[PDB]
């Protein structure tokens, strides 16, 4: 159960759902890697940080 | 010998050559220094980095 899935509209407020059905277990993805993962700067003459993700 | 030497070019195809001939031993320079010969940066909120010599 999740509330936020594909909903469509059309005119006299008729609404269409969507409703995957997959049961598949599964499809696959892997993380990998950037370089520089993470870092921290920031501004001397204001005061300031930062982070960053990518 | 060398590739690398002033040569001019007039019209009719004339080619011009230069040749020093020195057998000084020689002029002279110094090194010198400044300050922060070598340093590196970075932009954080875009990715690179850089070099400098100076």
């Amino acid at each position: 159960v999740d509330d936020s899935m594909p909903v469509e509209t059309l005119e006299d407020g008729t609404k269409v759902f969507t409703s995957y059905l997959f049961g598949a277990g599964a499809l696959g993805y892997a993380e990998g890697q950037p370089e520089v993962p993470t870092e921290t700067a920031r501004n001397a003459l204001g005061s300031q940080d930062i982070l960053i993700n990518r």
